[PDB]
């Protein structure tokens, strides 16, 4: 599982 | 797991 | 497991 | 287990 | 385990 | 286990 | 176990 | 076991 | 059981 914020 | 934060 | 805050 | 405050 | 805090 | 405060 | 205070 | 302080 | 303070 990837989880990425920008 | 990832979880990156930006 | 990988946790990152920037 | 990795964490990494920035 | 490794938590490093900057 | 390793724990850095900076 | 090590613990680094900076 | 290892603690340093600086 | 080393124990540094500076």
């Amino acid at each position: 599982v990837q989880i990425v914020y920008k």
